[PDB]
């Protein structure tokens, strides 16, 4: 009804490529978010800042990515990683109420 | 060779520029310096952004510096293939290019020859 | 905006015409494009554009397909935009409303 | 929130629009045609901001702004649209103080 | 590569494949991405495919202006580009030269 | 190399024969802009610099660069408009601006030496 054959599989290789083989998945959705910063995707962005918490990366492991991303992309990237900062507070928050991310 | 001699020329220039040039330099080199990301994962980093970015110059340099922090083939493909699907088939003209100087370099491993910049 | 500005517009208005090429064909060329470089109201128009001139979900789909794989997965929130719109567009046609 | 690096940047950023041998409207034009190629439309509204505060005017703004949008193609149309109605509203405030 | 490399070129072959879209229609619809999105090494492949699937150089022509109107003037290296590699293509057929990837 | 850039300019445009109306449109609004309005020449060569520089462009980073310095546009002048594009295009900027520097390294030495800069 959505789409084809081809869009789904191509959806299922996009979920694929972050799972863990010798980097393992902090690495990999840290590299996604790397990629969706420069890239300047801000739903992209929500997705892997979530992944990111939930395998356990520390805020610093997230900022020093940020910072990557910061520098390779430009200071256009400053508006995404603003917002990525304040969602990542967020997630901080319900953590510490014990909310399931 | 070429491709380390015209990195030393461009950071002997940048002498011309400005401060701010200066400035801008200094951090794109800070922030691969180690910190709580190793700094093989903060190459693989650049590696990925550099290849979604599609800049042929920049994947280089950021090979060079995997292959030195210790980095796999199996590592830097893993790498490879996020920035592959995230960025598209636009991609796979720089993916070439990658794994053909990636087997440049582990050629030069091969025979002793320092890996350096 | 100025002459240049206005002279812009009706090249890009313009280049939509058909000639050798049909217009579905061009406004599927036009959402293509839209969809890797992805602007959500550029990928609007040429939706609605496909559905007036008679484009299949089918087709459409079938270029998003391409779009997709050209572009990346970073396009995947403007592809999943584009199929609810489609969708809309879809429910006011059975709906007997008009897609102006 | 981020590090000394990300400070740095952000200092860095700031910094390449102080005027030198090209003055600060100049500068701040640049920044509104970068940001307009780039589509990112908090930097087009803040560019357009320091553009009126500048003394720029709206057609000095526009004859930009075609360049923006020659060279960054029909996809800028949408953000082009976003920053007139936006430097419209910086207009009014200034007419009402 | 891997695995996941594999699938992402097979995914990349089968959009091109004949559905409701004729590959005619598909392979020009590449071309124009590809021009968009400035991969000269995509638009010569797709150029190939638009000439061996018999369009047309006006229908080319028609299909690239679209790319340059929606990517800009940035996109003219490019453009020049193209039209001197479907000169070539063109000087082969005239030859009877076949055109095969 | 600056005569290569010449005439591969001048080839195109001549080719810009087999163009549709359509694109030969393009062609002249893409010339147009950057005739001098409230706006001067040398300004709007510089902004042409600063979006071919951010969007990567090698050729027409090349083009602006002529034309800037043609308009009597300082290094100075240049190298602060090239920093805002490096800062808001980012590192993957780099490249481009160093092929920039060398570009206008070479349009400096043709000036001292007496030789005409044309397109």
């Amino acid at each position: 009804s959505r789409g084809t054959l081809n869009t789904k599989r191509f959806f299922n290789l996009d979920s694929a490529v972050y799972r863990p083989g010798k980097l393992d998945v902090k690495t990999k959705e840290l590299m996604g978010l790397v990629a969706s910063t420069v890239l300047r995707c801000d739903d992209c962005i929500r997705y892997h800042l979530v992944r990111c918490v939930q395998e356990g990366a520390s805020d610093e492991e997230i900022f020093e990515a940020l910072d990557i991303a910061l520098v390779v992309g430009g200071s256009i990237v400053i508006p995404h990683l603003r917002r990525a900062v304040g969602f990542l507070e967020e997630l901080r928050e319900m953590e510490k109420n014990g909310e399931t991310i």
